[PDB]
């Protein structure tokens, strides 16, 4: 005896025992740190994941595993806003492990599965973080939730395209591997391989999109949720040549020609593979082209392999009838990245800024924009009746960053997926958390709908308001509804009023906030026509 | 009759007594201000009228300057009203003076009118320019002159003795020096002179403002739906020469293409029938266009020392009072002149592709990219195909480009240079309007009201319309005397605030009482004035 049959599971690779957690409502079963891949260390660094070699004995799934090696953000030390995101377990090169939450006892019927891919800009993050805790969706919505670690940073994305040694997108491959893993083993946990919804946020949402666009990933999941990020758009992909440039430059920086050499690839990677992980982490930021924000050093490369063409091309020409996606943004996307190096912007004060500061800002936030590309931006975003207004200027600059990296690319992906015949639902998330740390001017900043999606307000010890608790429940029901049926709507019910599909014609999306749903038509339409349609033609012939 | 006979350093004049609703008026019509620029004097700066003996007949309107007669909508009051109401002749230079009956108490302020019509047409002889209501009602001495138009006024071979260019403007200026010498005898004040004009006329007003010798001939100025700056009001010396050369080439000149001296080319041009010049006049335009007329003022380095842009940018405006403004829908009137899909008959709902090409037409100097910019700007992207919007938006494109944004730019530039400026937007559509309603308050229809035409009972205006008319005449004349549109005492109005670069206050002229808005355009005018030029270069 002594073995709870609910916590014992035999998956393809061996036996693991999980742990019983107390969620507020009931208990839940958590299986944590299940290795989905042989550790990519030593000679396996920069390389696609080999799948986990099988193990005898019973593996211990009772606890979270190491976080993939990453930059730990030092901006505002000891500050909840920045540090919620920072690694909560020990950094290792051996990070590829996944987590599964299910109801207790393990579900009778094959419940649909939600796979969560985290964000953090492909330089950072981990499934261990408190906001991604699957316990509440498991308990309340009776769902089965998976989250995998993927290599971030140089280890995940450093690429010397066309080489066997550092092929690129190995992080995205980690993700896909874990997707396969869900296919092979999830039913053992009470999951339903026939229904799999990928959902992610920021870089993570971009990852989701990338799996939509890559054929080998399409066979593993049936539905997608992109929250505040897209595969198209300025920040999420790089030219193969750019990636190569950045790689050989970082190589130079860590003293790995060695000595002024560096023509032979295999030789260069093989040298890079000797330097201690933390040195690579210390240097990954120096390779960037410009003084910029919302631009990351090592990201998915367009290799003609994982991404066969650019996501632009791909979403333009694809066939999406198989597919239903739920996509949306939060109310102020820009404000977070502002304190990250547009001058004038702090969390510690109201951040009113001069005009010169606004202009300078526009150069920083739209870094690849020439003059007149940028003068176009300024013309569009200035209030010309009151061009010097510091409040307006501030709010403007926020909106510029937000619109350029998030809202207009989300709008473009929605429009195209719809036109390509997919069921698309769209949302703007407008509720500011009562628990929120960052100052008032930053609004409902990037990433702060997450904790409401995972139903953290359902935890009483966390100091949310009862209205937020109800709200959080309502979101959970939307998401697990989409997961289950491909529609966010409450199926039996007709009310509040129901949430309509985003279409190319009507373009309806809804507002997610404390009030019930209202339907808004067109999503930053004129502005996105500028960003998506006009501005490309501009800096393109500048 | 005592008043009907007046002296005028050129010699004796006999006026005529006329009936305004509220009094009599002494009307003197067809006073020659220059010896007729016919024959060898065609294309040449006007020489002043040589004096005469005898009592000259001022009792009727003289000839209209030789011009294209609009054939578009036969017998339609709307287009017809701008056509010549007198006979066409190259001997057209005669002005018109209105005094009340009797002659003055003290010297009264003077209002000089310069007509619109695109430099390709016009006359003071026109109906809506009826000068008497302002005279009788507001006690104003009101002058209106004919200046040369079309090739005769503006054809230039810049640098040439015999076709210097801007001679139509010189006709205006000379009319002004005649008013500076001779208006006194009509009981007008030579030290109060307020030039007001509409459209091309407005452009001429600003044109005098910018021209140095013109400066001493006036005091205040009203610009109605036109500016000296902008897309349509001037050409380069280069393009002037280009067009003159081509038009010559379309009629005989120079004979069989011997090339060479401009003197012989102009000499040859002088011997063609006036109607021939008019016939081939419309062929010399570079592209297909809506605004954009063939022969206009030219920046010669003489009448304008630099381009109007440069002059309103560096100009010192210290003592200047200007009343500028636009009507509600400017562009509408023009669209039926050859943007496809626009008639006065059908209500002109258009396709998207129609709009797309219409943009190419009304902003002809735009490259593909500048066009893409204009479309992106004026398209409602939530409903890109909606015909009603596409139509109204095309009217807005043509209007904003050719009039509104120019007007705003001049306003702000004049304010920044220390001029007192009053801006107005005219919201009221006359009931007597023969044009379809989709054209709103079309270009040039605020003239009926400024000239006090609703005070004429037999014209069928509404009553609030004539109280409106009286309002407007009070406005304009108050500006004439003061250099300020308001009442000296009465408050009311509510006060019409000076347009400044900061506040940007402009007023609404409506039947309902005075309203103050801020930011005439701005967004949309920063496009046109700041950005689009940067984009017209590099593309
Ligand atoms: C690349 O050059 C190295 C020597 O630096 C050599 O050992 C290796 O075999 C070469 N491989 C290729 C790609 O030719
Ligand atoms: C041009 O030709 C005519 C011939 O009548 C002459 O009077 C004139 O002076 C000539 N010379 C030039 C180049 O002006
Ligand atoms: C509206 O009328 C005009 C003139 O008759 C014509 O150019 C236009 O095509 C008409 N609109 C349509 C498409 O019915
Ligand atoms: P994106 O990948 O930019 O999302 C981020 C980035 C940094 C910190 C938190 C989050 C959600
Ligand atoms: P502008 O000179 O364009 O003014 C016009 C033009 C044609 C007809 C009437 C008017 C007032």
């Amino acid at each position: 005896g002594r073995e709870d049959p609910q916590l014992l599971v035999r998956v393809r690779g061996g036996q693991l025992r999980g742990i019983r957690l107390k969620a507020p409502g009931g208990p839940v079963s958590a299986f944590l740190g299940i290795p989905f891949a042989e550790p990519p260390v030593g000679s396996r660094r920069f390389m696609p994941p080999e799948p986990k070699r099988p193990w005898s004995g019973v593996l211990d799934a009772t606890t979270f595993q190491n976080v993939c090696y990453q930059y730990v953000d030092t901006l505002y030390p000891g500050f909840e806003g920045t540090e919620m995101w920072n690694p909560n377990r020990e950094l290792s090169e051996d990070c590829l492990y996944l987590n599964v939450w299910t109801p207790y006892p393990r579900p009778a019927s094959p419940t649909p599965v939600l796979i969560w891919i985290y964000g953090g800009g492909f330089y950072s993050g981990a499934a261990s973080l408190d906001v991604y805790d699957g316990r509440f969706l498991a308990q309340v919505e009776g769902a089965v939730l998976v989250s995998m670690n993927y290599r971030v940073g140089t280890f995940g994305f450093l690429a010397l395209p066309g080489s066997r040694e550092a092929p690129g997108n190995v992080g995205l491959l980690d993700q896909r591997l874990a997707l396969q893993w869900v296919q092979e083993n999830i039913a053992a946990f009470g999951g339903d391989p026939m229904s799999v919804t990928l959902f992610g946020e920021s870089a993570g949402a971009a990852s989701v999109g990338m799996h939509i666009l890559s054929l080998p990933s399409r066979s593993l999941f049936h539905r997608a949720v992109l929250q505040s990020g897209t595969p198209n758009g300025p920040w999420a992909t790089v030219s193969a040549g750019e990636a190569r440039r950045r790689a050989t430059l970082l190589a130079r920086l860590v003293g790995c020609p060695p000595g002024g050499a560096g023509g032979n690839d295999t030789e260069l990677i093989a040298c890079l593979r000797t330097r201690p992980a933390q040195d690579l982490v210390d240097h990954e930021w120096h390779v960037l082209p410009q003084e910029s924000i919302f631009r990351f050093s090592f990201v998915p490369v367009v290799d003609g392999d994982f991404l066969s063409d650019t996501p632009e091309a791909l979403i333009n020409t694809g066939d999406f009838q198989d597919l239903q996606v739920l996509v949306g943004v939060v109310k102020d996307e820009g404000s977070y990245f502002l304190v990250y190096g547009v001058p004038g912007f702090s969390k510690d004060n109201e951040s009113l800024i001069s005009r010169a500061q606004f202009l300078a800002g526009v150069r920083i936030g739209v870094p690849q924009a020439s003059d007149l590309a940028a003068e176009a931006v300024v013309l569009h975003y200035t209030d010309w009746l009151h061009p010097e207004d510091p409040t307006h200027l501030r709010d403007a600059m926020s909106a510029v960053v937000g619109d350029h990296n998030v809202v207009c690319p989300v709008a473009q992906l929605a429009g195209r997926l719809a036109a390509q015949g997919a069921r698309v639902y769209a949302y703007i998330f407008e509720h500011r958390a009562s628990t929120l740390t960052w100052p008032l001017w930053m609004g409902v900043p990037h990433g702060y709908e997450i904790e409401f999606i995972f139903g953290l307000p359902l935890d009483p010890s966390l100091n949310y308001t009862t209205e937020e608790r109800i709200f959080a429940q309502r979101l959970m029901k939307y998401w697990t509804n989409f997961a289950r049926t491909g529609d966010p709507n409450d199926p039996r019910d007709s009310k509040s009023p129901q949430w309509p599909p985003y279409t190319t014609a009507a373009q309806q999306y809804v507002s997610l906030n404390l009030k019930p749903l209202e339907v808004r038509r067109g999503l930053r339409a004129q502005t996105c026509a500028f960003w998506n349609r006009f501005l490309p033609k501009l800096l393109s012939a500048t």
